[PDB]
Parts: C-alpha cells; structure tokens; sequence
C-alpha cells in the first residue's frame, strides 16, 4: 500500500466506529483488549489509601507491556509530559536504572490530577500540574514520555491533535537526541500523520507498536525508541485487526492489576 490505502482504510474504521449504537460500542469497546482488574484499585482511589502499591490508572500496564518487550529503555532521568493521574510516571519510578521523574500535566479543568501515593520509588518523583507541556521550557533527558491525545469522533481533529505531539517530541529530541521515547500517536492512519511519522524514523530511528491493552474504540498506536519496521505496514496491520473485530461479541482478557509495592528509594 502507499499510505493513502492506510489513510481511506483507518478511515473506515473511524464511520464505522461512530455509526455504532451504544450498545455494539460499548460492547466493542473492549472485545478481545487485554483489561487490568480495577476491582481493587478503585477501591482505594475512591478511599484515598495511597499507601498501595498497585496502579493509579491502567496506563502503567501498557508501559509495562511496552518496557518488557523492549520497546524503550527506561534509565536515569524521565520527562513525563502529560501524566495525568502518574501511571507512567509511578511505574518508571519503581524501574531500578531510574533516577529522577519530572512529570508534568494540567490537572485542571476536569483533567486527571496527578494521585499522591507511597508506590515504591515515589520520592524521585516531583509532579507539577497547571502545566502546558507545548510551552515547558525544553530540558535535558535520557527518556521522553508523553502519553496525550484527546480523542474525538472527527479524525482530523484526532490528526491536528497528534501533530502538534509529534512537533512536541522533535522539539525535546532536538536537545536530546540520544534520549529514549515513547510517544502516544492517537491518529497514526492519517496521511499527514504518516509522513510526518516516518520523516521522524528516518532522522530518529524507532517504530510503531498496537498496545494490548489499548481498546478497540481508539487507533492509538506508539510510536517508541527501540521499535522498528515499516510505519505504513504496521498501521495498516492495525487498522486491519480493528476493522475485523467488529464481529467480536466476546468480552475482554481480564488481567491481574500491576503492583508496584509500596516503599522509597
Ligand atoms: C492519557 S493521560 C496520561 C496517562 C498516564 N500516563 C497514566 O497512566 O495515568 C494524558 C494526560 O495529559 C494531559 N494533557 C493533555 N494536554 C496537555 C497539555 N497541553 N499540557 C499538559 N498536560 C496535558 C491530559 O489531561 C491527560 O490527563
């Protein structure tokens, strides 16, 4: 394919999704998506026992699944644009070669607030909400993390969006051009997106990756430092799977929540 192939076939997917009713949406939603048990969880979110060891969100199982693939390597001192609740950020945290955590987010209106909690390697973690990551002042790294992309029913608001994300991590691996990233793409199939993505490989390195845990109803890919081959293929591969799940009336592969532990570093 060429890339518009990819572009009119995620497309497809996009009418398709929205001209759901609730009922297959919801039941689509999470058809075959590997899910973190939250029975647990929410029970001390909604408590506030932040001395607990398991997730904020269900973001730190898909940086798990990223990390013990092999996608990015997590060491010494990690960015994390756009944390919302510190799924991310606790989880790079509890990671042995991770020094300090910058992580940054608005947290304002209605947007996640960073959750404060006693998992283990919180103390080399410093949060900062009221935050624009488009504006924070570009800092020396050794890992790039940002996990944003609002999502939308018209895909080239969803594309608009993932550009500026994409111009946002030029930015910081222009300082840093040695650093690892993982970097949400919330609309990889559009044209736009595509090319921008894979003049980035070509100057950067790097590969798209389909998150287990992702669900059906977003196309959210990752775009990481150590992944690799090619971007078209590996959308289109993606676009493939979503369109085919459709007849998925199953429900979800319900995994173990991650635990951390509690504790410092
Ligand atoms: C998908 S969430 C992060 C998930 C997180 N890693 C976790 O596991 O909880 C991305 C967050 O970035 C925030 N965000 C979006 N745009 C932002 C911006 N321009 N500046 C700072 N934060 C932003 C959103 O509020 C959202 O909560």
């Amino acid at each position: 394919g060429p890339g518009s192939t990819g572009a009119s076939l995620g497309m497809m997917w996009k009418d398709k999704l929205n001209a759901m009713t609730k009922e297959e949406f919801t039941r689509y939603k999470r058809a075959g998506v590997m899910e973190t048990d939250r029975k647990e969880a929410r029970d001390y979110l909604k408590r506030g026992d932040g001395k607990t060891g398991l997730s904020v969100s269900r973001g730190t199982a898909k940086l798990a699944w990223m990390e013990e693939r092999g996608y990015v390597e997590l060491t010494g001192r990690v960015v994390d644009l756009g944390c919302g609740r510190g799924g991310w950020s606790y989880y790079a945290a509890s990671r042995p070669h991770v020094m300090d955590v910058r992580a940054y987010t608005l947290g304002v209106g209605g947007h996640e607030v960073p959750r404060i909690t006693e998992s283990y390697g919180w103390n080399i973690v410093k949060f900062k909400s009221r935050v624009d990551i488009h504006t924070l002042p570009v800092e020396r790294t050794d890992v790039i993390m940002c996990d944003v992309g609002e999502s939308s029913p018209k895909w080239s608001v969803e594309s608009e969006r993932t550009i500026k994300i994409l111009e946002l991590l030029e930015k910081w691996k222009v300082k840093n051009p040695s650093a690892d990233f993982v970097v949400k793409v919330l609309c990889p199939y559009s044209v736009e997106v595509m090319e921008r993505l894979s003049v980035m490989q070509r100057k950067w390195g790097g590969g798209l990756v389909r998150n287990p845990y992702s669900r059906n109803s977003t196309h959210e890919m990752y775009f990481t430092s150590r992944a690799g081959g090619n971007i078209i293929g590996a959308v289109t591969a993606c676009t493939e799977r979503l369109l085919g799940r459709m007849a998925r009336r199953d429900g979800p592969v319900v995994v173990p929540e991650l635990n951390l532990g509690t504790g410092t570093r």
